[PDB]
């Protein structure tokens, strides 16, 4: 089968993606009990108005822990560093014909319901191929999900240039946890669990800075009322 | 004792708006017994950081509610009505001088550290008398403040032009509220209420209006995880 | 955007109001259990003939209290105080386009059923936009509503002039009562308040007649069965 | 912001890094139970003469296991492969400068309290920045450590060249083990395990010797006693 065309130009975009920036991983452990009660309340606290998934609230996380530490919201430009004061976020949607990465702009200090609407919108958008180059082309930092195939324990991605960092959110899934009851003698509870995976480029961010990012994401997922901070 | 002059200018003031301006009043009460609640936990899970207020809390769901009807969020003009979209918010403070409201930008979106720290920042400065004309004229909508003082149960307050409508919040107090037990009989439990005073420009606002505009900010307040939305 | 034009004349208006016409306000608190049960029960022993509401039952109450005070159902004009002898009562309703006052005439002595039924036709004509200027030009006193929003405990309102007087009813509420038991002991009961605001007209009326009015108000309110009377 | 020009060396470096040698990575699980026990009882029959942790124990081990094990402790020269015999460890240290690789020498019989001696020497001389070119050019094998981050679980490096190899050490964690109790049924044990990662290069290692030496590695810390050894 002759190659479509497309593909050559993905396929050369990740070649100059991998030749010129060396990628280096980290994977973590969240813990989202608390943030699915969450989830359950608001969407139970309605009438139909809105429906909220995990995705949007790593999104406002994301851009909190990129506030907190603005050298990941960077870039690498011709002899200069570029920095950027907001987030973007580019999300990934897989289409028939492929993938596609559309934009969310101005996320820190926006609302979870604009955010939910705003996906919606550009997702359905992308399923009936009615884009504009700007709302695709851009962007500081990115994300892909693929929480509904549950087989999926972790995952890598790809650095989509120019930018400086990509995340990644396995499947949740059941493990093991101590707990103390009110004797002294320690229990087994059962908690919910997904694995996190940052690729990170190595000319820009540090090790050092990439696990103070992931800490303060894990910080925040963790206590979920932090996000109105 | 003649009089300072500065007086005169907010006499002036004063009269100009109560004379350009007709005024009507909106009296509701609130539940705070889950707000306090949060601003504990939020402060014992902090390492000094920050530290937090109910007026910030307020000003927040004060920015939501003006989103949610932005007929609010307007003033009055020559033959035109202005309208804005982000929430100025001018807060009061008590000097020796006399009196003096400072603003802060762009509430909506802004996160509540950010206005507690803006908030001290501009209370300090205006107990030194060290602001600038623009940091206190301007904004959309006003807000005045006697938590401190527990004898007040409720006030009025006056219309800061051109603005069109203000808000005041009295102190909090115990009130007897029923409750269902386990069993089919009802009981006595007491919740931390507090009233709360909202004046209108009526040349703008109507009493539906009013009555939304304070329907929303009950809603968002006594279901205060509402806010990140 | 520019005014509508129709705005203009409204604001004028109540700017002559509260120019030409002093306000002071009476705030009071009613105790509806009975009445609510005599309305159940009279909606319960009909064949879907009519259907009542507490506004009926206030607009009656206001008839009879005006005219055991006939101070009250009076007017300011040139140089002349303007007494009646019939009750011409003025109901807001609250269209899109603003605020309407149709007028009901000759309550006192007329029948709530007959009352409902003017109501509903006046409010559905004032939906369409299908009145003469006489069913909301002229009326004795004045009435607004805001029952079906259970935020609000009270509200002022604006005298529409000529008029010496208005009412406010706020919603429903629950609040602590005292009772005696069958013993010596005292006991909590829980009765349905409502607030009700008068505002009045200073030139003619005074705090103690105002007073007297709601006097008899609650007296009617709290015994219905002198609503027969 | 330009660049201090210091970053390029160090982008250059790791491009050539990745650009010649491929990468391949493995990733195993430790127990420290025994471990932690034991530099527990080593610190208390102590007079503050040393101090020890965690990455001194793992610098042995990585000797031990480098010398029952040769062919990782190699490189890559101009068609020739360079075997040394002692083991020098590169230990990162992280600076607001940016990131530093001092060198131990002779750790295969040196002494876990030479050891930390050196490696505190070392860290606090290039906090100050009072190194020499020599104590950080050179060296066989290197390592990376994150363990006072609780948050990180695992994580990739890349290989400094023209070294072979490199560890990453994860932070401690809770698991869940079996255990059998005098009885036949198993129980529930609470292990603390630590996630290691390690990258080679392919030309010189394949995954068998790679997994022995991951294997050696495993047996020494499991069984600390074979440090002696």
């Amino acid at each position: 089968v002759p190659i479509s065309g497309m593909r050559k130009t993905i396929a050369a975009r990740l070649k100059e993606s991998v030749t010129e920036n060396p990628h280096f991983f980290v994977s973590t452990n969240l813990s989202v009990s608390k943030l699915l009660k969450l989830r359950q309340a608001l969407n139970s606290s309605a009438d139909g108005r809105y429906k909220l998934s995990v995705n949007d609230f790593l999104i406002k996380a994301m851009g909190i822990a990129s506030k907190r530490v603005p050298t990941v919201n960077s870039s690498w430009r011709d002899g200069v560093i570029r920095q950027f004061e907001t987030v973007d976020v580019s999300v990934a949607v897989a289409t028939p014909n492929g993938l596609i990465t559309p934009i969310v702009k101005g996320v820190e200090g926006k609302g979870l319901e604009s955010i939910s609407a705003a996906v919606k919108e550009l997702a359905k958008k992308a399923r009936d191929g009615k884009l504009k180059p700007e709302e695709y082309q851009g962007g500081s930092i990115s994300i892909s999900n693929m929480g509904m195939n549950p087989a999926v324990q972790s995952f890598t991605a790809i650095i989509n240039p120019p930018q400086a960092a990509i995340l990644a959110v396995g499947a949740p899934q059941k493990v093991a946890v101590p707990v103390e009851n009110e004797d002294g003698t320690t229990g087994v509870s059962w908690d919910e669990q997904i694995i996190v995976t940052a690729s990170f480029d190595h000319k820009v961010v540090d090790g050092a800075v990439g696990a103070e990012w992931i800490r303060e994401l894990k910080k925040v997922i963790e206590n979920p009322l932090e996000l109105l901070l």
